[PDB]
């Protein structure tokens, strides 16, 4: 990327040697643009990595906006369905550890995601995955019985999230219809062990699949988990 000097403004001397200097950048930066004040400011206090970062809001005119960080390379959904076959194990794997980074940074501040999905993850530079946005196939048994919502119920969409990855972007539950998905979840059954990931992985999706909340387990214990799976092999 090449700056312009005139979007450039010099202001003090902070450390001599090159020369570097304090100074001020004015510069039209690509950004994301949710179009429609007290939750929208709890919301830019969230700072992470692995988050897409709420810069600020419009309210002086019409429909008002929030302005968030920018991706690259757009949502994982449509990234891995087009770069299919393209990734590796190991890469897979790094995209789950991102998203639950993230994930474990949220029900540490206390906040459900509500709609946690491929969809809603974005690739940037380098592959970084970050959550954005903060569907009964994404939906645990508490969601579509009782409408009780919780980080637990956030654990259930990244099981859902984990064999999306895998998978390389396929559709959960395709050719079933929600009530179909409803009664089958409720019985017993799961989403199949995609070719990609390994039985020890596909495990941890089950453990996030598990009809009692309180039995998944914390995205606290699902990043020393998975970081434990990258390091073995
Ligand atoms: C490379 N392909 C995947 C297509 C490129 C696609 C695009 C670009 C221009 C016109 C049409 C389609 N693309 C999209 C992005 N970026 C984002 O989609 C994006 N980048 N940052 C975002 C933040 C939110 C967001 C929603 N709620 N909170 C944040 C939602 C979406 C985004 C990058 N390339």
């Amino acid at each position: 990327s090449v700056i312009d000097p005139s979007e450039l403004t010099f202001v003090q001397e902070i450390g001599s040697g090159g020369l570097v200097h304090l100074g001020y950048w004015l510069n039209k930066d690509k950004v994301a643009i949710k179009t429609i004040i007290e939750e929208a400011e709890v919301m830019m206090k969230l700072s992470h990595p692995k988050l897409v970062q709420l810069y600020g809001v419009c309210l002086e005119q019409a429909p008002i906006c929030l302005v968030f960080e920018f991706m690259e390379h757009g949502c994982l959904s449509d990234y891995l369905r087009t770069q299919r076959g393209l990734f590796a194990a190991e890469t897979l794997l790094g995209m789950c550890l991102d998203v639950c980074e993230g994930m474990a940074y949220l029900e540490e501040a206390c906040v459900i995601h509500r709609d946690l999905a491929a969809r809603n993850c974005l690739v940037g530079e380098n592959q970084v995955i970050k959550v954005s946005d903060f569907p009964v196939k994404w939906a645990s048994p508490e969601v579509f019985s009782f409408s009780r919502y919780s980080s637990k119920s956030d654990v259930w969409s990244f099981g859902v999230l984990m064999w999306e990855v895998f998978s390389e972007g396929k559709i959960p539950y395709e050719n079933r219809s929600n009530s179909e998905v409803v009664e089958d979840i409720s019985t017993g059954f799961r989403l199949y062990k995609p070719r990609l990931a390994s039985t020890h992985v596909y495990q941890i999706m089950n453990h996030c699949w598990k009809e009692r909340p309180e039995d998944r387990p914390a995205f606290s214990r699902l990043l020393r988990q998975l970081a434990e799976i990258a390091e073995s092999g």
